[PDB]
């Protein structure tokens, strides 16, 4: 599923990501926009062998299971085909602990690199929350 700015930027608050660990709703749906365009079905593989899935691109070295990243450690308990469900709370459930892990959002490279002091206030301007 392809979600929409302000449709994500609901099912993020009604997961409890608004401030999460102080982290402002904006900052989720900017990461999300840079890590899959908004994509639950995004894969990206990785020069390590390791892969990385869904909406918030979570590595399968650290964090899932997908049956081919020999050492992954399956952080969050889960294969990695349910971080690609139209449904987020698996995904959202991983990134809570991995923005809980010690670097915060720094976890996402394109968060750090495209969303990280920036007005990200603007990726929530309009929508009904």
């Amino acid at each position: 599923k392809v979600f929409g700015r302000c449709e994500l930027a609901a099912a993020f608050k009604r997961h409890g990501l608004d401030n999460y660990r102080g982290y402002s709703l904006g900052n989720w749906v900017c990461a999300a926009k840079f890590e899959s365009n908004f994509n639950t079905q995004a894969t990206n593989r990785n020069t390590d062998g390791s892969t990385d899935y869904g909406i918030f691109q979570i590595n399968s070295r650290w964090w899932c299971n997908d049956g081919r990243t020999p050492g992954s450690r399956n952080l969050c308990n889960i294969p990695c085909s349910a971080l690609l469900s139209s449904d987020i709370t698996a995904s959202v459930n991983c990134a809570k602990k991995i923005v809980s892990d010690g670097n915060g959002m720094n976890a996402w490279v394109a968060w750090r690199n495209r969303c990280k002091g920036t007005d990200v206030q603007a990726w929530i301007r309009g929508c009904r929350l």
